[PDB]
């Protein structure tokens, strides 16, 4: 069931992108972020981008596939950006 199996990711994806924002709140609040914590959440989130590399679908599926795959992809963006700067 590839809509179910995608909306699964995502909840965990949502639970990553909470770990991302209290990450960033700690930055904005002048605290640091561990590098070992970082890497932890990123690695968890390519994790994810795998497990979202292989879910065929068809039709508007596929559209709600490629959304998470971005969501992932924006994450371990903000996280890359966080690491340079932590
Ligand atoms: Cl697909």
């Amino acid at each position: 069931s590839a809509s179910k199996a995608i909306s699964d990711i995502s909840l965990e994806v949502d639970r990553l992108g909470g770990r991302v924002s209290a990450f960033e709140m700690v930055t904005k609040k002048g605290g640091k972020i561990a590098e070992k914590d970082l890497v932890t959440v990123i690695e968890l989130l390519m994790n994810e981008l795998i497990k979202l590399d292989a879910i065929v679908a068809e039709g508007d599926v596929k559209l709600q596939r490629k959304m998470q795959v971005k969501r992932v992809q924006n994450y371990v963006e903000t996280l890359d950006a966080l690491k340079v700067k932590n």
